[PDB]
Protein backbone atom coordinates (compact mmCIF):
# COMPACT_ATOMS: atom_id res chain seq x y z
CA UNK A 1 0.00 0.00 0.00
CA UNK A 2 3.04 2.24 -0.46
CA UNK A 3 1.65 3.19 -3.87
CA UNK A 4 -1.57 4.32 -2.20
CA UNK A 5 0.14 6.90 0.01
CA UNK A 6 2.45 8.06 -2.79
CA UNK A 7 -0.74 8.96 -4.70
CA UNK A 8 -2.23 10.65 -1.63
CA UNK A 9 -1.99 14.13 -3.16
CA UNK A 10 -3.52 13.07 -6.49
CA UNK A 11 -6.37 11.23 -4.75
CA UNK A 12 -7.80 14.54 -3.47
CA UNK A 13 -9.23 15.19 -6.95
CA UNK A 14 -9.12 11.83 -8.79
CA UNK A 15 -10.28 8.30 -8.09
CA UNK A 16 -11.36 8.22 -4.45
CA UNK A 17 -11.45 12.01 -4.81
CA UNK A 18 -14.55 11.56 -6.97
CA UNK A 19 -16.59 10.23 -4.03
CA UNK A 20 -17.10 13.57 -2.28
CA UNK A 21 -17.98 15.23 -5.60
CA UNK A 22 -20.77 12.77 -6.46
CA UNK A 23 -22.30 12.29 -3.02
CA UNK A 24 -26.03 12.95 -2.94
CA UNK A 25 -26.11 14.54 -6.39
CA UNK A 26 -28.14 13.85 -9.51
CA UNK A 27 -26.56 13.23 -12.89
CA UNK A 28 -27.06 16.44 -14.89
CA UNK A 29 -25.09 18.98 -16.91
CA UNK A 30 -24.03 20.85 -13.76
CA UNK A 31 -22.44 17.70 -12.35
CA UNK A 32 -20.57 16.91 -15.56
CA UNK A 33 -19.24 20.48 -15.55
CA UNK A 34 -18.00 20.15 -11.96
CA UNK A 35 -16.34 16.86 -12.89
CA UNK A 36 -14.77 18.42 -15.99
CA UNK A 37 -13.29 21.22 -13.88
CA UNK A 38 -11.89 18.69 -11.41
CA UNK A 39 -10.31 16.59 -14.18
CA UNK A 40 -8.75 19.68 -15.75
CA UNK A 41 -7.31 20.99 -12.49
CA UNK A 42 -5.78 17.52 -11.99
CA UNK A 43 -3.86 17.87 -15.31
CA UNK A 44 -5.83 15.20 -17.22
CA UNK A 45 -5.77 17.53 -20.21
CA UNK A 46 -8.37 19.01 -22.53
CA UNK A 47 -8.66 16.23 -25.12
CA UNK A 48 -8.53 13.38 -22.61
CA UNK A 49 -11.03 15.09 -20.28
CA UNK A 50 -13.45 15.56 -23.19
CA UNK A 51 -13.12 11.88 -24.06
CA UNK A 52 -13.71 10.85 -20.44
CA UNK A 53 -16.77 13.11 -20.06
CA UNK A 54 -18.20 11.95 -23.39
CA UNK A 55 -17.74 8.27 -22.59
CA UNK A 56 -19.06 8.68 -19.03
CA UNK A 57 -22.17 10.56 -20.20
CA UNK A 58 -22.90 7.85 -22.76
CA UNK A 59 -22.21 5.00 -20.33
CA UNK A 60 -24.54 6.42 -17.69
CA UNK A 61 -27.21 7.07 -20.31
CA UNK A 62 -27.08 3.48 -21.57
CA UNK A 63 -27.86 2.26 -18.03
CA UNK A 64 -30.35 5.10 -17.35
CA UNK A 65 -28.41 6.02 -14.23
CA UNK A 66 -29.68 8.90 -12.12
CA UNK A 67 -27.56 8.55 -8.96
CA UNK A 68 -24.24 10.37 -9.42
CA UNK A 69 -22.52 8.08 -6.93
CA UNK A 70 -22.53 5.24 -9.48
CA UNK A 71 -20.37 7.36 -11.79
CA UNK A 72 -17.45 6.31 -9.58
CA UNK A 73 -17.55 2.77 -10.93
CA UNK A 74 -17.96 3.87 -14.54
CA UNK A 75 -15.00 6.23 -14.19
CA UNK A 76 -12.92 3.45 -12.63
CA UNK A 77 -13.65 1.25 -15.64
CA UNK A 78 -13.13 3.96 -18.25
CA UNK A 79 -9.99 5.49 -16.73
CA UNK A 80 -8.73 1.96 -16.22
CA UNK A 81 -9.15 1.32 -19.94
CA UNK A 82 -7.08 4.42 -20.76
CA UNK A 83 -4.14 3.10 -18.73
CA UNK A 84 -4.54 -0.54 -19.75
CA UNK A 85 -3.72 0.49 -23.35
CA UNK A 86 -0.20 1.54 -22.27
CA UNK A 87 0.46 -1.33 -19.83
CA UNK A 88 3.29 -3.33 -21.38
CA UNK A 89 6.28 -4.05 -19.14
CA UNK A 90 9.74 -3.64 -20.58
CA UNK A 91 11.55 -6.94 -21.20
CA UNK A 92 15.32 -6.50 -21.66
CA UNK A 93 16.33 -10.15 -21.86
CA UNK A 94 17.96 -12.09 -24.65
CA UNK A 95 20.12 -9.49 -26.42
CA UNK A 96 23.84 -8.85 -26.60
CA UNK A 97 23.41 -6.12 -25.52
CA UNK A 98 19.84 -4.95 -25.21
CA UNK A 99 20.31 -1.22 -25.94
CA UNK A 100 18.14 1.33 -24.10
CA UNK A 101 18.49 4.85 -25.51
CA UNK A 102 17.43 7.24 -22.74
CA UNK A 103 15.96 10.48 -24.10
CA UNK A 104 14.38 13.52 -22.49
CA UNK A 105 15.24 16.99 -21.18
CA UNK A 106 17.64 17.69 -18.33
CA UNK A 107 16.33 17.85 -14.78
CA UNK A 108 13.35 15.47 -15.03
CA UNK A 109 14.94 12.34 -13.58
CA UNK A 110 16.95 10.85 -16.44
CA UNK A 111 20.26 10.09 -14.70
CA UNK A 112 18.47 8.93 -11.53
CA UNK A 113 16.35 6.61 -13.64
CA UNK A 114 19.50 5.27 -15.33
CA UNK A 115 21.02 4.42 -11.95
CA UNK A 116 17.87 2.76 -10.57
CA UNK A 117 17.33 0.72 -13.76
CA UNK A 118 20.98 -0.34 -13.78
CA UNK A 119 20.70 -1.50 -10.16
CA UNK A 120 17.41 -3.31 -10.85
CA UNK A 121 18.83 -5.19 -13.84
CA UNK A 122 21.96 -6.19 -11.87
CA UNK A 123 19.71 -7.36 -9.00
CA UNK A 124 18.06 -9.66 -11.57
CA UNK A 125 21.38 -11.14 -12.66
CA UNK A 126 21.92 -9.05 -15.80
CA UNK A 127 25.23 -7.33 -16.51
CA UNK A 128 24.92 -3.62 -17.27
CA UNK A 129 27.07 -1.02 -19.01
CA UNK A 130 26.40 2.72 -19.23
CA UNK A 131 27.21 5.11 -22.08
CA UNK A 132 27.77 8.74 -21.08
CA UNK A 133 26.30 10.19 -24.24
CA UNK A 134 25.34 13.58 -22.73
CA UNK A 135 28.81 14.58 -23.78
CA UNK A 136 28.82 18.35 -23.13
CA UNK A 137 27.53 18.12 -19.53
CA UNK A 138 30.76 17.23 -17.75
CA UNK A 139 28.89 17.07 -14.42
CA UNK A 140 26.47 14.49 -15.81
CA UNK A 141 29.33 12.45 -17.31
CA UNK A 142 31.34 12.57 -14.07
CA UNK A 143 28.22 11.54 -12.15
CA UNK A 144 27.83 8.36 -14.20
CA UNK A 145 31.56 7.59 -14.05
CA UNK A 146 31.88 7.99 -10.28
CA UNK A 147 28.64 6.16 -9.58
CA UNK A 148 29.46 3.31 -11.94
CA UNK A 149 32.91 2.82 -10.41
CA UNK A 150 31.32 2.56 -6.96
CA UNK A 151 28.91 -0.08 -8.31
CA UNK A 152 31.32 -2.10 -10.49
CA UNK A 153 29.31 -1.08 -13.57
CA UNK A 154 31.42 -0.11 -16.62
CA UNK A 155 30.85 3.40 -17.97
CA UNK A 156 31.96 4.42 -21.47
CA UNK A 157 32.78 8.13 -21.64
CA UNK A 158 34.94 10.41 -23.76
CA UNK A 159 36.24 13.97 -23.77
CA UNK A 160 33.82 16.82 -23.17
CA UNK A 161 31.93 17.53 -26.36
CA UNK A 162 32.77 14.25 -28.09
CA UNK A 163 30.30 13.17 -30.75
CA UNK A 164 27.44 11.54 -28.83
CA UNK A 165 26.76 9.02 -31.61
CA UNK A 166 30.40 7.94 -31.61
CA UNK A 167 30.50 7.54 -27.82
CA UNK A 168 27.40 5.36 -27.99
CA UNK A 169 28.81 3.41 -30.96
CA UNK A 170 31.97 2.73 -28.96
CA UNK A 171 29.85 1.67 -25.99
CA UNK A 172 27.86 -0.85 -28.04
CA UNK A 173 31.10 -2.26 -29.45
CA UNK A 174 32.52 -2.52 -25.92
CA UNK A 175 29.34 -4.12 -24.59
CA UNK A 176 29.42 -6.72 -27.36
CA UNK A 177 33.06 -7.49 -26.60
CA UNK A 178 32.43 -7.86 -22.85
CA UNK A 179 29.27 -10.02 -22.67
CA UNK A 180 27.08 -7.16 -21.42
CA UNK A 181 23.35 -7.94 -21.22
CA UNK A 182 22.04 -4.34 -21.08
CA UNK A 183 23.58 -1.10 -22.35
CA UNK A 184 21.89 2.06 -21.06
CA UNK A 185 22.84 5.14 -23.10
CA UNK A 186 22.37 8.69 -21.80
CA UNK A 187 21.77 11.50 -24.31
CA UNK A 188 21.79 15.29 -24.35
CA UNK A 189 18.71 17.02 -22.95
CA UNK A 190 18.91 20.61 -24.11
CA UNK A 191 15.72 20.97 -26.17
CA UNK A 192 16.09 24.74 -26.48
CA UNK A 193 17.11 23.99 -30.07
CA UNK A 194 14.52 21.60 -31.50
CA UNK A 195 16.32 20.99 -34.79
CA UNK A 196 19.78 20.26 -33.36
CA UNK A 197 18.99 17.89 -30.48
CA UNK A 198 16.45 16.06 -32.61
CA UNK A 199 19.02 15.76 -35.41
CA UNK A 200 21.57 14.42 -32.93
CA UNK A 201 19.16 11.70 -31.81
CA UNK A 202 18.50 10.66 -35.41
CA UNK A 203 22.26 10.42 -35.95
CA UNK A 204 22.70 8.28 -32.84
CA UNK A 205 19.99 5.88 -33.99
CA UNK A 206 21.43 5.57 -37.51
CA UNK A 207 25.00 4.98 -36.31
CA UNK A 208 23.85 2.09 -34.08
CA UNK A 209 22.80 0.18 -37.20
CA UNK A 210 26.42 -0.30 -38.26
CA UNK A 211 26.68 -2.75 -35.36
CA UNK A 212 23.17 -4.13 -34.80
CA UNK A 213 20.18 -3.76 -37.10
CA UNK A 214 17.93 -4.06 -34.02
CA UNK A 215 19.57 -1.30 -31.96
CA UNK A 216 18.22 0.61 -30.19
CA UNK A 217 15.93 -2.05 -28.71
CA UNK A 218 14.12 0.54 -26.58
CA UNK A 219 13.93 4.32 -26.89
CA UNK A 220 12.81 5.38 -23.41
CA UNK A 221 11.53 8.88 -22.65
CA UNK A 222 11.79 10.15 -19.08
CA UNK A 223 9.28 12.81 -17.99
CA UNK A 224 8.45 14.29 -14.57
CA UNK A 225 4.81 14.17 -13.40
CA UNK A 226 5.40 17.14 -11.10
CA UNK A 227 5.89 19.33 -14.19
CA UNK A 228 2.26 18.81 -15.21
CA UNK A 229 1.55 19.77 -18.80
CA UNK A 230 5.28 20.20 -19.47
CA UNK A 231 5.49 16.40 -19.33
CA UNK A 232 2.94 16.21 -22.15
CA UNK A 233 4.60 18.83 -24.33
CA UNK A 234 7.97 17.09 -23.83
CA UNK A 235 6.54 13.73 -24.86
CA UNK A 236 5.00 15.34 -27.94
CA UNK A 237 8.33 16.92 -28.95
CA UNK A 238 10.36 13.74 -28.50
CA UNK A 239 7.62 11.61 -30.09
CA UNK A 240 7.89 13.66 -33.30
CA UNK A 241 11.71 13.54 -33.28
CA UNK A 242 12.57 9.91 -32.61
CA UNK A 243 10.84 6.55 -32.39
CA UNK A 244 9.80 6.37 -28.74
CA UNK A 245 8.96 2.89 -27.52
CA UNK A 246 8.71 3.44 -23.74
CA UNK A 247 8.00 6.16 -21.17
CA UNK A 248 9.16 6.45 -17.57
CA UNK A 249 7.05 8.88 -15.51
CA UNK A 250 8.90 10.07 -12.41
CA UNK A 251 7.94 11.88 -9.20
CA UNK A 252 4.33 10.82 -8.83
CA UNK A 253 4.75 10.86 -5.04
CA UNK A 254 3.89 14.20 -3.49
CA UNK A 255 2.37 15.95 -6.51
CA UNK A 256 -1.28 16.76 -7.07
CA UNK A 257 -0.60 16.62 -10.82
CA UNK A 258 -0.64 12.81 -11.14
CA UNK A 259 -3.62 13.06 -13.49
CA UNK A 260 -1.09 13.80 -16.23
CA UNK A 261 -0.54 10.04 -16.54
CA UNK A 262 -3.94 9.78 -18.23
CA UNK A 263 -3.03 12.51 -20.71
CA UNK A 264 0.30 10.85 -21.53
CA UNK A 265 -1.41 7.48 -21.96
CA UNK A 266 -4.30 8.75 -24.07
CA UNK A 267 -2.49 11.22 -26.31
CA UNK A 268 0.46 9.05 -27.37
CA UNK A 269 -0.37 5.39 -26.79
CA UNK A 270 3.28 4.62 -25.96
CA UNK A 271 3.79 2.03 -23.18
CA UNK A 272 4.47 3.48 -19.76
CA UNK A 273 7.25 1.13 -18.66
CA UNK A 274 7.93 2.52 -15.16
CA UNK A 275 6.46 4.98 -12.65
CA UNK A 276 8.51 6.63 -9.91
CA UNK A 277 6.67 6.40 -6.56
CA UNK A 278 9.49 7.13 -4.11
CA UNK A 279 13.20 7.62 -3.73
CA UNK A 280 14.33 4.02 -3.30
CA UNK A 281 15.55 1.84 -6.17
CA UNK A 282 12.48 -0.38 -5.88
CA UNK A 283 10.26 2.72 -5.96
CA UNK A 284 10.90 2.93 -9.71
CA UNK A 285 8.10 0.43 -10.26
CA UNK A 286 7.20 -1.44 -13.45
CA UNK A 287 3.91 0.16 -14.42
CA UNK A 288 0.83 -2.00 -13.91
CA UNK A 289 -2.42 -0.24 -14.85
CA UNK A 290 -4.70 -2.32 -12.62
CA UNK A 291 -2.52 -1.75 -9.55
CA UNK A 292 -2.38 1.98 -10.25
CA UNK A 293 -6.15 2.25 -10.72
CA UNK A 294 -6.81 0.26 -7.54
CA UNK A 295 -4.55 2.54 -5.50
CA UNK A 296 -6.00 5.69 -7.08
CA UNK A 297 -9.65 4.70 -6.58
CA UNK A 298 -9.53 2.97 -3.18
CA UNK A 299 -10.95 5.17 -0.46
CA UNK A 300 -9.07 6.47 2.60
N1 LIG B 1 10.63 11.80 -5.51
C1 LIG B 1 11.21 11.44 -6.66
N2 LIG B 1 12.30 12.08 -7.05
C2 LIG B 1 12.77 11.60 -8.22
C3 LIG B 1 12.27 10.60 -9.02
N3 LIG B 1 13.07 10.43 -10.16
C4 LIG B 1 14.01 11.33 -10.03
N4 LIG B 1 13.87 12.07 -8.88
C5 LIG B 1 14.70 13.13 -8.36
O1 LIG B 1 14.74 14.21 -9.28
C6 LIG B 1 16.12 14.51 -9.52
C7 LIG B 1 16.52 13.67 -10.71
O2 LIG B 1 16.69 14.48 -11.84
P1 LIG B 1 17.98 14.19 -12.68
O3 LIG B 1 17.97 12.73 -12.93
O4 LIG B 1 19.11 14.74 -11.90
O5 LIG B 1 17.86 14.94 -13.99
P2 LIG B 1 19.12 15.09 -14.83
O6 LIG B 1 18.79 15.82 -16.06
O7 LIG B 1 19.65 13.72 -15.00
N5 LIG B 1 20.21 15.85 -13.95
P3 LIG B 1 20.29 17.42 -13.72
O8 LIG B 1 19.51 17.70 -12.46
O9 LIG B 1 21.73 17.75 -13.37
O10 LIG B 1 19.78 18.09 -14.98
C8 LIG B 1 16.76 14.05 -8.22
O11 LIG B 1 16.34 14.90 -7.15
C9 LIG B 1 16.13 12.68 -8.12
O12 LIG B 1 16.24 12.07 -6.85
C10 LIG B 1 11.10 9.93 -8.58
O13 LIG B 1 10.50 9.03 -9.13
N6 LIG B 1 10.63 10.42 -7.37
Amino acid sequence: ARLKRSLLKTKENLGSGFISLFRGKKIDDDLFEELEEQLLIADVGVETTRKIITNLTEGASRKQLRDAEALYGLLKEEMGEILAKVDEPLNVEGKAPFVILMVGVNGVGKTTTIGKLARQFEQQGKSVMLAAGDTFRAAAVEQLQVWGQRNNIPVIAQHTGADSASVIFDAIQAAKARNIDVLIADTAGRLQNKSHLMEELKKIVRVMKKLDVEAPHEVMLTIDASTGQNAVSQAKLFHEAVGLTGITLTKLDGTAKGGVIFSVADQFGIPIRYIGVGERIEDLRPFKADDFIEALFARE
